Parts: structure tokens; sequence; C-alpha cells
């Protein structure tokens, strides 16, 4: 609440967590050099978010090493800066939000393709400009005329070392059709999923959406080698090769519906891109875009007409930016993507924002000194305008990404519009740093824009500053005192004139259109905005956690490993149980690496291991590298046609303490088990939960004053409650299917009724069951049976037996029927002639029998006001002969068909044979216990159906939580609707949340060589 | 609820641009065609593909492809000259890129926007191109290629070089998705205008077909290319398209400022989507679910139920399999809930054009904006009959294969733009016709005003004066401007031309292109006209044509004289005939009668006053007055027209006027400085007579020249140094005749002025003291204009600089000596060679004009304002056809403002000739 508290407690906490003097620990040394590391600064910062409410991030914290800094940070906030004076208003005049960057693909020049790469490579100062491959352009050097005019061009740059290679097969591509690809659309595919994967983005989910892709291309080189013999060319060329096809595929490949253009703006394409993506994410009209840009160097012409043009190739190959001996510049190829989402959509889905873009301008130089020629005043121009839709004073900018071309007559004009715009103001000891990364790099036409991008985006998240290279001193026509820049050649802090880390990107077509971007870092304030009963809950709770401290258990954590083929599944699953064993692996939690493997592409293909530890994770792992089968694994090569079938099934399925773990261990569980308690209390007049929680109620006579009605209540309540729990992961049903008193939730689920309309039906059906029992006793009682006669065999033996009915089809070799005791042992007797298999029920509800005629007329009485609703879900009503109804019939849930259903029989097999016949394999079964699952089975069995999936939720001698995640996983693995991130769910927003995620391998992709083959 | 969720105006399309097959380059040619029912597809051209056909095997897979299209008559015509462009770099240039250029010219001159009045205005250029056609012609040799081909066959260069060429400011992207490019443009161009970010927009798409590479390698698909070539769009006996080439252009503008900046527009875009199937049934395949889905998302932005749409201009590529997808997907929402009685009308362009690749939106947009311009239904042609597997009672479409009406559901126009590229891309415009409501939102003096205005009618009822109407003629050549006015004056002498009144020609010439050299026709009716535009075609001289080769270097200086420039009715005739000029000499009269207590506007008004001693009771005060106000209201009439000063020098009694337009001081300030100085000056004068009175006199000395004769004459003063070789000089009369008397001595020239007044001299030194007190209170403020001040020495003063105008400047200004021919010197040192005068008569022209000879420039611009004896009217029009002849800030369009918005401005412009293009064959030169 105060600073000194605040101090002491962070004190008490270092020393808890080190065990030192706990009094002589207050020094001005740095956390790192009093014992702690980085490991437990992440549960420092969590506790004290618990405690304070607020969040810091991982800048915030490691700018402020010592205790005092941290204190005063905490409660003070971070210092504001000293206010200047200024003639301009540069806030925004429209009302749009901001844009997060969350995914970033780098194909670069060095080998640079992943993030990770580039940063290290950008932090060591690496050149990436080589000479030209022995193997690349062998198509035109055959030819001595080419030959030779090659030879006296530069040819220096940066080229990619496999320009070839590209896994056709995982794309879905045959060789004829994959040879005749641009490898611009080949890169743009490769950075697409390596950008969704970077986000931690699952591509599966983003099938369907409206995702935008915005990829900037200036040259179709590939179709000058498919047109090399006119004759011999494929009609597949067409598509292999046209610049719409560069989005056009990527929208196809990932079912992307949003908007598809491929723009062309030479230099500044990649920013063009980005800025119309940022335009469409704030008009609505998109919620993802996929914005880059490619570039390739498929063939000498180019590089050979720029080396005709003369002054424009550097002769050594390397980009001098703003230096003294800058003579050129050097062309190379590549390309990179970034995933761009609305703040608000990325802070509420959990993604971890790398930066954030403020605001983008785009604009033409007119008529300048010649068509190449740029223009001070429109640059400038530009940098006016994307700083007024940014809404930032151009004089708190840190850092310039500058376009960086090297020559010694364009670097002058970016500078003097520099100072006329960005420098203008500032006092001498703050300037504007400046670099650019076509100095690493080289010269990427068409992706200089994506890698600048890219370059900014990794500075934001990393805090540092990476040097500019090829710096031998300053340019003598540029004075950087005056026009307050200075270049930055060394690694450095971000000096946050204004606070917080603010970044421009620049970039200029020799056509003439600039553009500019204005990036910020992500900052803390985008990451914000029954008495009875409670003694047996906290008693409850109470014993949970003395046995819990006795001995913790251990969670089982589900591990999501999927792909498009199962050789594939099978090669990294291996590849992850590798990973996992390695020290890297054991130093990770096995929760972090869950999930990171769920917000994977969950491909056809799945399978899902069920471990407790590093061990089983890795055993389970090592059987599904192999066909071996395994009970901690489960798999399948493929979904199955048609979604599961619920089965609301429960009679005969209670026990002592049915739902009791699950209710302290579960949220969602215990508030739909509260409500229905409500619920139930409203009608009923008493808490059911009272009966859950309590340790010693058998449900039985001896226990419960109405054992009838109340095992009835708790199951139907169990039912609910694991049906909203599963909707809370994602499940729906294909198909509703409910027996005798599973009838109700039937409903409830298929949309028939409400929950406070089944909620009173089933409370009145069991309530009238219970009362109407008790004066049915002595001789009038009537019990009920099971026997293996079929629904048509059962005929004949009924002829002698008149009072005999049948209740339930339960299987199509078994029938339960009810009437006299006298009776029913007489059947029972005949069918034990035959060696056949016949049991006494030992309840004595018998319903569906005459027995319930008096109840009719209650049973109406308090059933009048419930209000049918029309079926939004397929319903195989056993009630009416098991026939399937379509969703959004009429509605059938009317007081009659509850009359029907409760005096008449039910036809449950029926319904299961139908819906084995609409193309059903799947069947749920919402039960405390499985009961009806050998029945289903049975029934799929006889109806031609040997390998159905029956799946369990709940079972005796099971722990809870375990049977809802294997419920669960069951589902993930058949291709049925689950969405697996929610098995995972995020309790940190900030520096918090920095080992919620582990370093699994990638996804491994088979390269083969696909290119034309041409002569000249 | 269709009603939009975002504020957002809408766009209105001012200006068509067509370049289509069969010879259709205007939108009358292309509206006139559609309504024929004209087919514009034909075989391959003799002279085309020629490079290709010298080889057997591509000579024989030609002939086995279809080869038959919409082709340009002439795609190697380009006009290097008009452009800028050497021989070299002109051969190495994609067509496309000529098209665009020439697309963006023709359409601005059908907005009737003036293209030098776009220079350095944020206009945006969005271009959609699939191909790079011309790229494959150049690298035929590689080792013979040049490098001007880089930027000749770049697909951003076809914007970057319209943005380049017309100094476009905006942002310049070239889009690329395949068969809606020309869509996506322009819903890129309408989100760039609804967001702020450009001011006009400039989209459409281009195609052109310049190898056969594509055509044979669609034609080795198989079942794409129709065998006879005709586009069968929604008939019976649909089997594929035929590929055209060709372009358009349309002008964007938002509603807003279309309506306030006076322009006719065509037709309104209310809104757009953009989208991409997904994962179909192939990369090639239409999917009917997303075109659903992108028209649900056009018709929520455009804020239109889509049952009210009358016609939609389908894609009709004539496939057998499409059509019934794109059926489909309008009933599924265009056609969904209507009555079987009110189906929304069917066609498309394809079946007259052909298969414009990246041109095709273009095509639709244009066919569509004349359509609803001309509120006519063009039919569509090669319709047998329905398809049998679109049931269209059903889908609720009908195709229209006639001339129809439009039905007009919900009471106006509204019509449906679609088209889906072959990789997925769907996009699709909503158009409506312009509504009627898109085209909304002292007392003395009276009576001699009413006397005034009711004798004027009387003399107008015995014969009506004619108008002045100057017609403007330019062009980048003086060639040009020749053959372009020798062009106008044929079109003039036509029947068409006489049945057009004089005003509306005019009208039309002033919103044309201002090029680099100019010319200007006075004329009072068609005949002279006609004689002017002749001599303009020569060499030849006359008197009602003002011409000029070029621009002078620098602007324009104003020279506040108006000494001895009074008559008896300066400025009456202009008062009566000009709105602004009367407005600013009413404030100039109700600032004086704040100050003075009495109006000026009774003496300028009043016929029988002559500025003298015997109908004036303060004659020197007066004429000062009423000569600043004419002076301020003409500055302020010359600043409504669009005319800025460049520097500003005054003289004696012109200061205040001079401070004023150089930003010095505010009107008010100004107006009470001369009304201090002029009653002051009429007060002084009365007390001073007999033998105390000082007389002005004009003499024939330099500056320097006159120091000697100075020698024999203590008391004579000089007044001001009107010319190099003149001086004004004052003082005793028995002293001022003695000194002309030796003047005379050597046959020079001298007279004594008539006027008391004998400022600039020791006379008025008892009125300093009076002047400081009357004059303390004024703000002087920074120049904002170049300043010669005659009072310091004639030195120039940037603009900018420290404040000057105090109440010391105006006493040193009203007591010493004004340097006039020195700042005129100065002027000329400066660059600057016009001169413009404001007073009701030119009397220092003459001094400006032997100043500036003395000085080496014997071919100043001077122009005058008013003169004696000339009409008020017709002089303000000839000094501002000066200065928009020599290059200075002026808007012509100004000079002819419209006074209707709808029906009753159908007459206001004239069907002048357009601009002619000489051009020549750029083609390269390759072999296989
Ligand atoms: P430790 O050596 O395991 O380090 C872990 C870490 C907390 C530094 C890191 O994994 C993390 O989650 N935060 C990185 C923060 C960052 O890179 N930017 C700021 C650097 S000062």
């Amino acid at each position: 609440m105060t600073v000194n508290e605040m101090r002491e407690w962070l004190r008490n906490w270092v020393a808890n967590a080190t065990g030192q003097s706990a009094d002589a620990i207050d020094e001005s040394t740095p956390m790192v050099e009093l014992g702690l590391s980085s490991r437990d600064a992440v549960a420092m910062a969590s506790d004290i978010e618990d405690l304070t409410g607020v969040t810091l991030t991982a800048t915030v914290a490691f700018r402020h090493p010592t205790i005092e800094s941290l204190a005063t940070v905490i409660i003070e906030g971070e210092p504001e800066p000293e206010p200047y004076d200024e003639d301009e208003d540069w806030s925004r005049t429209r009302d749009v939000e901001d844009i997060a960057i969350v995914g970033v693909a780098t194909r670069f020049p060095g080998d640079l393709n992943t993030p990770d790469e580039m940063w290290e490579a950008l932090l060591e100062g690496k050149d990436c400009v080589t000479d030209l491959p022995e193997d690349r352009w062998t198509e035109f050097l055959d030819e001595p005329r080419i030959a030779e005019r090659v030879k006296k061009a530069r040819t220096r740059g940066g080229y990619l070392t496999d320009i070839k290679g590209f896994d056709s097969e995982f794309f879905a591509l045959s060789k004829m059709e994959a040879d005749n690809i641009d490898p611009q659309q080949r890169m743009a595919l490769e950075l697409t999923w390596e950008a969704l994967e970077h986000a931690r983005i699952p591509a599966s989910s983003l099938r369907g959406e409206s995702v935008g892709v915005y990829i900037g291309s200036s040259t179709n080189d590939y179709s000058f080698l498919a047109m090399s013999d006119p004759s011999i060319a494929h009609p597949y060329a067409i598509t292999g090769t046209a610049s719409s096809i560069i989005a056009n595929r990527v929208s196809y490949f990932y079912d992307f519906r949003g908007p598809s253009v491929a723009v062309d703006t030479a230099c500044s394409s990649s920013l063009v891109a980005t800025h119309q993506g940022v335009q469409a994410l704030r008009a609505g009209e998109a919620d993802v875009a996929i914005v880059g840009g490619v570039n390739a160097l498929v063939t000498p012409l180019v590089t050979v007409g720029f080396d005709e043009v003369g002054g424009v190739l550097a002769p050594d190959g390397r980009i001098k930016s703003f230096s003294s001996d800058a003579d050129g510049y050097a062309r190379s190829e590549g390309g990179g993507m970034l995933v761009l989402k609305r703040i608000s959509d990325a802070r509420r889905d959990g993604d971890q924002i790398l930066a954030v873009i403020a605001g983008s301008a785009v604009n033409h130089d007119g008529r300048s000194n010649g068509l190449l020629a740029p223009n001070p005043d429109a640059q400038a121009e530009v940098l006016r305008k994307a700083y007024k839709d940014a809404g930032i004073n151009p004089r708190d900018v840190d850092y310039i990404e500058a376009h960086g071309t090297g020559t010694i007559l364009g670097d002058p004009i970016e500078a003097d519009a520099l100072g006329r715009i960005v420098g203008k103001g500032r006092p001498a000891d703050k300037p504007a740093l400046l670099g650019a990364v076509k100095s690493n790099l080289g010269h990427l036409e068409s992706a200089a824009g994506a890698a600048s991008l890219a370059k900014m985006t990794l500075a934001l998240a990393n805090d540092k500053l990476p040097p500019s290279i090829n710096y031998a001193g300053p340019n003598p026509y540029i004075d950087f005192e005056k026009e307050r820049l200075k270049v930055n050649d060394t690694v450095s802090d971000w000096p946050r004139y204004s606070g917080k880390a603010i970044a421009g990107v620049s970039g200029f077509g020799f056509g003439g259109a600039n553009a500019h971007v204005v990036m910020r870092e992500v900052l803390a304030g985008d990451l914000v905005e029954t008495e009875a009963a409670q003694r047996l809950l906290e008693q409850a709770r109470e014993e949970l956690e003395a046995k819990e401290a006795e001995e913790p258990t251990k969670q089982l954590v589900p591990l999501a490993v999927s792909a498009f083929l199962t050789s594939r599944k099978r090669q990294a699953a291996a590849e992850l149980a590798d990973w996992i064993d390695s020290p890297e692996g054991r130093a990770s939690s096995l929760e972090s690496i869950g999930r990171s493997l769920s917000r994977r592409n969950h491909g056809r293909s799945r399978a899902v291991v069920l471990a407790h530890d590093h061990d089983e994770a890795i055993k389970g792992l090592r059987a599904l590298a192999e066909g071996k089968q395994h009970p901690s694994v489960l798999s399948a090569d493929g979904p199955v046609t048609n979604g599961p079938v619920w089965v609301l099934a429960g009679f005969g399925a209670q026990h002592r303490k049915m739902g009791k773990s699950l209710y302290l261990r579960n949220e969602v569980f215990a508030e739909w088990i509260n409500k229905v308690d409500a619920l139930i209390q409203d009608e009923r007049g008493y808490s059911i939960l009272e009966l859950i929680l309590d340790d010693n109620v058998d449900y039985t006579d001896a226990t419960c004053e109405y054992p009838i009605e109340v095992v009835q209540l708790v199951i139907f309540a169990i039912q609910i409650a694991l049906g909203e729990l599963l909707r809370h992961h994602g499940a729906k049903p294909a198909a509703v299917v409910g027996q005798s008193l599973g009838e109700a939730a039937a409903s409830y689920f298929a949309g028939g009724l409400s929950l406070a309309d089944a909620t009173r039906t089933i409370c009145s059906r069991s309530h009238l069951m219970g009362e109407g029992e008790a004066m049915l006793f002595g001789e009038y009682i009537r019990l009920m049976a099971l026997v293996e006669y079929s629904a048509d065999e059962i005929k004949t033996v009924f002829s002698d037996y008149p009072d005999l009915e049948v209740c339930v089809y339960a299987a199509p070799t078994q029938t339960v029927i009810g009437g006299p005791p006298d009776q029913v042992d007489a059947i029972i007797a005949r069918a034990e002639s035959e060696g056949k298999f016949a049991r006494k029920f030992q309840t004595k509800g018998a319903s569906h029998t005459q027995q319930m005629d008096p109840l009719l007329g209650e049973l109406a009485a308090e059933l009048q006001g419930i209000e049918p609703k029309p079926l939004t879900t397929g319903y195989f009503s056993t009630v009416h002969e098991g026939t399937f109804i379509r969703p959004g019939s009429a509605p059938i849930h009317d007081v009659d068909y509850w009359k029907k259903g409760l005096r008449h029989s039910v036809y449950f097999t029926q319904g299961i044979r139908n819906a084995v016949d609409n193309g059903h394999t799947t069947f749920l079964e919402l039960a405390p216990n499985p009961v009806a699952l050998m029945q289903v089975g049975l029934t799929t069995a006889s109806a031609g159906l040997h390998d159905a999936q029956l799946i369990a939720t709940l079972a005796r001698k099971q722990d809870e939580v375990e049977s809802m995640i294997s419920a669960m996983a069951q589902l993930y693995v058949h291709g049925h609707d689950l969405d697996f991130r929610t098995l995972f769910p995020r309790r940190s927003k900030g520096l918090a949340g920095a080992l919620d995620f582990a370093n699994i391998p990638p996804t491994r992709f088979k390269r083969k060589e696909h290119w034309l083959p041409a002569h000249f």
C-alpha cells in the first residue's frame, strides 16, 4: 500500500526465496548478484501481481535491477518525463485502434530462417552479402554472350541457400504443378505457416475466417524460365507465375476468407502491404491480417540491366548506409511475413504482443527531378502524415529504420527529410538514432519493408538496438548535428526520450512511392481491460487440503501431436520425445509443453499422450513413434464421418460419492451444480448439494428420506453439469438420445426446453414417483426384471402373461419387463429353462407400467406452464419409437409427450439402431457411471458396427478429473469439435506468463528439388 | 437491418475515360455502341504478333488456337513529345503505361477538372494490372535488351509514371487480383477517400495482348476459350470466353467535395467489399458461398437492402459451369424475398467487349455509370435463350436482352457490379443514381443607388450591351496552341458552335488544362471570336488577342499610385455591375463613416460631382478617401479571382493600401491612417493662404543633377522622384517659377500642379503632432509579402520581417520625400518584370515604364485596371487576362461562375473539341 511496506515485503520475499539474513539484503545491488536468477523472477512477478494488482513487463522489471527501484516503480509507477512545449497538436483526429504484431517469419540471406537466428545475426553485426553461388543462373551461363556479360556485372548480393527445395507433398501439389511454381509463392506459403506457428495460433482454427493477405511483389522473374522455349512451356506456368496467385494460393491453401491482393510499389511494396492490412483491420473488414513481401533473383536480367545503367551497384557489393564511402547497393532475395490483429482482439485471445503499430501513411513524390529522383518534400510530407495518423509527436522518436540504400545522393535527401520532420526541435543531446538493415542483408527489392519491420519488432521485443555495419564515418554532405540524427553503429539501449520505445520504418520505391510506419513497444496498459451445504463444502475442502499435504497428486497433462499424415505424426512424436529427454526439455514444466502443443496446428491425423511426468510422456511418445499400442496413448489415422451422439442414461448409475471430487476440483462443474441445486431448491424446497457433499450418504433407504427422488435429481444435476462442462471446452452434440430418466437432460441439450422447464419436469416426475410408491405396498407392488427376449420374440411369451408389460428395450437381445411379483418370477423361471440370463431389479420404482396411471393427472397439472421450443440438434426420441427428428422441427416436448414417456415403454435400442443407420459411430454417455455403454455396444454390434467409439465421462473407482480429460482427448483424436487450447488456460498476462510456453521443436518439412529444366 | 454501421460519405463519379475494342475511345461512343448492341470481337489483326509468326513451330501453334477477341486499332501509336519522352525511352514503355497516361488525361478532361489545378495535390492512383506481356519482347534477346525496359515494363511504374507526370502527391499503388483488379482498385480508392488520406482518386485497369503466350496456354488448357470467340453470358449455348485488351479510368471524389466544387456527378458509389473463395473445389473453381458473402458484405457497407437492386452487372464470362454458380449466389442474396413480378435485371458487358482480363471491372463501371447518367439500360447480346441449368424464375433474375428503362423498385436506380478473378478473389460494387438531395446543403446613398440602377436599366432596355467573353486557349507548345485555336475556330463556325452561347464556350474553355503557353481571345460574339482565333492560328498580331510563349520568371508587383487619377464617375460603373467590388466599397464606406462621420458612397454614386472646389466641401480629403476605397476594392476583387501580389510598392497617398495588401496593417488601421492624413492635409491647407502657399511642380532633373540647381534655391524641397529623368519639387511660388524658368532655358519639360495639397514639404511640419496623436493605437504586423518601402529609400523588405508600419513610419512618409523610382529600380533588379497598378486611371504606368527602360527592361508587362473613357467591367477582364497569359496566379474558372445545380445547368457547358495528340509508332524490334 506504501513504498516502505512494499520494500519490506520484497525483502522478506527474496529472503524466503534465498534463505539469507532477511534484514541485511536491502542493498543497492541487483537481484542477480543477490543470488536470484531469471527462473524465480517470474514467480516473484506473479506474487507481486496477485497482491498489488499491477502487471509488470519484462523490460520494466529488468531496467530496475535493484530492490529500491522496483519498490519505487511498483507503488509510484514509472516516472513521468518532463513536459516539452510544441506548437502543433499531434493527437489522433480519428477514433481508431492500435494494431498488435503477434507473429514474425523470416527467410533472409545468411540462413536466417527464424526470428531468433535473425536477432542473433543482427546483434553480432553479421554481413550476409556473398558471391554468386556456383549452382545459380546455370540456365544462362551456357551462352557465351550472356556468360561474358554476367562476368562483367557485380552479381554479389544476398542469396538463399536452397531456392529449389519445396515440400510439394505438404501443400498437396503434383510434381508437374510444383515444377512450374514461382519460388515467391513457395516462400509465401512457408512464411505464412512459420508466422502462424510463431504467433502460436493454430492454422486449423483460422479456416473459414476473415483473414486478409497482403503480399508485395515487384518482378515475375520465374516467368522468363517458363517461356524460354514457348512450345515446351506448360499451361501450369500461367497459375504458377502470376503475381496475384502469390496471395491467392495462400488464401486457398489456408482457407482464408478475407481480402487477398498483391501490391506493387517497387521497393515499398512490403510497407504498402502492411499499411493496407492495418487500414483493413481498423475498418472492420478483417480479423487477422497477413502482410509481407517476397523477392527472388531467378534470372540475371535485372542485375545485368542495373549494372549497364551505371553508378547504381556497389563495386564490392556492400551497402554502406550513411557512410563517407557509399557507392551504391546490391540486390538480394528473400521474404518475410507478419501477423496483425487488433490490440483488443489480441488482448482477449491471450496472444503475446511483440510490438504495436500506431500508424502509417503512403504518398508519391510527384514531379521530381526525374522519375528515379527522390523528392525530400514528399518524404517530409509522408513522415508528417504517418506521425499524424499514429498520434505521436515526431520529437519523441528514439530510433529510425531508414531506407539506407547506400547511395551518395539519396542518403543526404533522406537525412534532410528526417531533420525537417523527425529531428526538428530536438535538443542537441537527444538525437534520433539512425540505422538500416540493408547494411546487413542487402537490398531486398520487394522485401525491404518486411525485413525492416521484422528487425524493429525483434528490437522492441528484446529491448535492444542492433548496430549498423559498413559505417566508416559520417557522410561529409550530411550535418548530423544540425539534423539531430546519429548513426547507431554499436549495440545500445533504447534512449526512451518519451519514457517508451518509439520507432519509425521508412521505405521508398524507385518510382516515387513513399511509405512510413510508426511502431511502439507494448505497454502494461495494453494488457488490461445454502447454509448447511456451506459447512460440508468447507470441511470437504479442508479434508482435501490435508490429503494433498500428505501426498501431492500428479496432474495429468494431455500432449497433442498431429500432422496431415500418420508417418509425419510419428516422426514429430519421435522428435518431441528426443527433445523432452534433452536437458532443455527436463528444465521445462510438463504443463508448459502441453500448452505449447495445444496451440499448434491440429491436423487430419491426431494423437494424444496422457502423462503425469516427463518419463511417462517420453515412453508414450516412443510408443507412438512405432505402431505399438499403449494404454497411455490415444491415436487415430483420420476423423470420423459424422459427429457424436450424447446418450442421457443414468438408471442404476449412482454410488456413494458421485460428483464430489469433480465439484471441488472444477469451477464450471461446481457452478452448474449450484445452479441446478438452486433450481431444485426453488422447486422441491431442499438442497441436493448437501447430499452430494455428504460422505456417508449411500442414496439408499437407510440414508435418504426420499431415496427414489433424490437419486434422480442428483443424476440429472450431474448430467447437466457434465454436458455444460463439455460445452465449455467447445464440444457440441450432433444428435441426442435419452433414456427413461434422462429425457429431461436430452430435451435441455437438444434445445426443446430451457433449464428451468427441464428441472421442473424431472422434479415433478421424481417426486410423483417417490410419493406414489409409498402408498403402493404389500401385494400391489410391481417388480422389474431383465430378460433375454427380443422385441418380437417376447410377443410369444407374453401370451401366457396378460399383466406383464415391457419397460425398455435396452438391447436387441435383452428386454426389461415389469409386473406382479408372482407373475415376474414365473417368466423368469420359464427363461431359466433355456439357460438364459434373468435378474430382478432391487428398486421399487416400477416405472413405465400400469402403476403410473394414477399419477398422470397430477403430472399434467404440475407440468402445465412449460414452453416447448424447436429443436436445434438432432433428436432420437425413444418415446416416439426411436424416430430421428431433424433440427429445426416443430416443438415436441409438450405435456402429452412427458405423459406418454412416463406411462409408456422406452425404445432405447431402436433409437441407437436408427443412429447407426444415420452414420453415427461415436457415442458419448453423460452419467456418474457407464451403465448403458454395454447396451449401446451390443446394439451397434448387431447393427454391423464393430469399431464404434464408446466414450465414458465418469466412472466408479476412477479419478473424476482424469476421466473427463481422457473423455475430451478421445473426442479430439476422432476429429470432433473441441478447443484443445481451453485445456491449458493462462492465468497471467505480463512477466508472470514468461514460462507459460516451452521451446518445443517446430514442424519439419521434407523439401524436394522442383525446378524447370531450361536452356539458352 | 441494412443501415450503415459506420459514418462514412458517398463517393461521386465525375469523369470516365474509355479505351475499348471497337474504337470506343470516348464515353459517348461506348454508350452508342452499347445502345446499338455492337459486337466488338474480331479476328486477329494481320499486323499483330508478327514477332512470333516467323518461327514455324510458334506459327503453327498460333493457327491452332482461337486468337479471336477484342483488339485495339492502334496499339503502337504514342505521343512521346506530349509526355516528354525520348524515342529510346518511349520504345521501351509498356503500352499499359501509355494507356494509363492517356486515359488519365482523358478522364481529367471529361470531368472538366484542369490538370494544372491538381499539381501538388493529394491525388491517389489505383490501377489494376495482371500480366507484364511487354517484358517478353524486351528480353527476347537478352544482350540487345536496353536498361530502359526495367522502368518501361515494371508493374508499379504503371501508376508511378502517372503520379510523376501529373505531379500527384497521393498514394500510388498497382493492384493485382487477376480479373477483379479494376474492382479491387476502385474499392481501395473508395476506402482511401472515406478515410481522408486523399482528395481525388484515379482508379481503373489496363490490359494488353502483346504476345500470344497466354492465349496459347489457355487454348492448350482446353474448354476455356469459346470456339467462335463470342461470350454468350447466361445463354443456353455458352462455351467459354475470349481474351480482349483495353483499359478504362474513373475520377472519384467525396460527394460533399464534388457538390462544393460544382462538378457534375455522373453516378454515386454507395459501398463495396472484397473477399476470397478460400478452399474451394480447386484453385480455379468459383465458390458460391464466398460470392454470397461478398454480396452481403458489399450491401451492408453500402447501406442498401439487396431487394431494392434494379440491375446487376454480373461477371458474365460465358462459362457453362460458372454462370449457374453466379446465378445461385445472386438468388441467395440479391433475389431472395423478391416477388415474382419484380426480378433483378441481369446483363454483362463481356458479351459486347469480350473478357478484359484486368480491365473487366473498369468496363463494367463505365457501362453502369453511362447507364445511370443516361437513364437507360443497354441490352445484353449473344443471348439465344435461358440456361437450362438456371431457374431464373426461382432465383428472381431476368436477362435484359433489349433496351429498357430502369424499373426503380425502390424509387431510385440502384445497380451492382460484380467481378471474380480466377484465383478466388471476389469483389462487388454498389452504385446508385445522383439524387436531388445530393446537390443541396446609408440613407441618402440609398436613393442615389436606386436611381442609378433605374437609369442603368433604362439604358439597357434601349440598347442591350454585349458581354465580353474571354476565351482561353493553351498548350505545352506554341504550335500546339495555334493548332488548337484553329480547330476551335473551325468548330465555332460550324452549325453546332453557332447554336451554343458564347458564355458556355468560355466556361468550357476555362475548365481545360492551362499549359505553359497560353492565349486569351476577347470577343463579344461568335464572329469576333472566330476572327481572333484565326489571327491566333498564325503569328499575326490582333488587338483582341493576348498571347505569350511562356510564363515570366517572377510574380507581379502591385503599384499603389493614384495622385491626380480622379475623374467625374470613377468606380460608379463597376460598383453597379460587380458584387465583390460593391461589398468592399460599402465596407470601406462604413469604416470612413465610423472615422470621418460621412459617407463616400454618396460622392461615388453622385453624377455631378467633379471632385473639385465647386462641388466638394473638402476636395482634398474626399479625393484621397475615394481613391483609397477604389484601390482596396480593386485589390480585393483581384484577390477574389485568385490573384496575389509577389511584391507591393506604394506612392505618396497609396502607402495605406500598400501596407494593407502587404499585411503590415489591417483594413481598419489603414483606413484610420489615410483618413487622418487626408483630413489633416485638408484642414491645414485652409489656414495657409495668401503668400504662405506652397506650389508643387515637375522638372526634368534627376536625383543627383538636381543637387547642383538646388544650390541657388535654399527653400525648395524635393517631393517625389517619379522618374529617373523627372522630379517633383515644391516651394514658394516666387521660388518655384524661378527654377522652372531656368529649366526652360535648356528646353526641358516643366509644369505647375493645380492642387494646393503641397505634401512632403515644410508645410506639413505643424501637422506631425496632430498626426501622432490620431495614429496612436494602430498595431503593426509582420509583412506577408515583399515590400519596396519608398519611404525607406526604396529598400526591398523580405516577407516575414519585423513590423515597420509604426507611427514614426507614417510621420516620415508624410513629412519626407518619396523615392518612387528607386523602388521600381530595385524591383527590376530583383527580377520583377510585371507591374500592375490599382488606380481609377493609369497615371504612374508611364513613370514605371520610364524607370524600367532606363534599367534595361524594354519588354516589361505594364497592366492597368481602370481607365478613363473605358468600360470598367471590360477593363478588369482584360487586366486579369494579361495576368493569366503571363503565367501569374489566377483561377480562370472564377470568371464563369455557375448559377444552377440541376437541370437548369444543362447548357452551362459547350461541346468544344477535345485535345488532339500526335501519335507516333514506338515499338521494340524483336525476332525469334
Ligand atoms: P532465464 O535465463 O531463463 O531467462 C528467462 C527470461 C525471463 C529472461 C526470458 O525467457 C523471458 O521470458 N523474458 C525475455 C524478455 C526479453 O527478452 N526482453 C527484455 C530483455 S531485458
